[PDB]
C-alpha cells in the first residue's frame, strides 16, 4: 500500500534539522548548508522494488529496497548502516542501525503532504514535503 508516496516530492518546511544532525555528529560546516538546502525525493516503485533518491544541490542519494528486507545503506553524513523499510500504520518507516545505535526515519501523508519525522536520540525533526506535478 505505498502507492500514495510515489512521485517527486519537494522540501517546503523544516523543523529541529540541526538538532538531529548535531545528535548524529555531523560537523557545523555541513549542518550550515544542510540548512539551507532544500532537496526533491523522489519514490519510485517497480513490482516490490521501491527506490527512493534524494537530490539536493549539496549531497545526492539513492536507495533501492524491498519492503520488509534489510539492505545496507550509506547515509548522506557517511555512516553505513543496516536498514530495514516497512509499512506501519500506513507510515513507511525506514528504520537505520550502526554501532547499536538507531534512527528512524518516519514518512506519512497528512492532507496531501509527506511529513517525514527523522529521529535519533532525542532528536525529533519534522520535515514536509509537497508533491511535484
Ligand atoms: O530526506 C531528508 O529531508 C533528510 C535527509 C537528507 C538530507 C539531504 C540534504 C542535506 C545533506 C545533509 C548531510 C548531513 C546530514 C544527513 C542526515 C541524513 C539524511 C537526512
Amino acid at each position: 500500500m505505498v502507492d500514495a508516496f510515489l512521485g517527486t516530492w519537494k522540501l517546503v518546511d523544516s523543523k529541529n534539522f540541526d538538532d538531529y544532525m548535531k545528535s548524529l555528529g555531523v560537523g557545523f560546516a555541513t549542518r550550515q548548508v544542510a540548512s539551507m538546502t532544500k532537496p526533491t525525493t523522489i519514490i519510485e516503485k517497480n513490482g516490490d522494488i521501491l527506490t527512493l533518491k534524494t537530490h539536493s544541490t549539496f549531497k545526492n542519494t539513492e536507495i533501492s529496497f524491498k519492503l520488509g528486507v534489510e539492505f545496507d545503506e550509506t547515509t548522506a553524513d557517511d555512516r553505513k548502516v543496516k536498514s530495514i523499510v516497512t509499512l506501519d500504520g500506513g507510515k513507511l518507516v525506514h528504520l537505520q542501525k550502526w554501532d547499536g545505535q538507531e534512527t528512524t526515519l518516519v514518512r506519512e501523508l497528512i492532507d496531501g503532504k509527506l511529513i517525514l519525522t527523522l529521529t535519533h536520540g532525542t532528536a525529533v525533526c519534522t520535515r514536509t514535503y509537497e508533491k511535484e506535478a
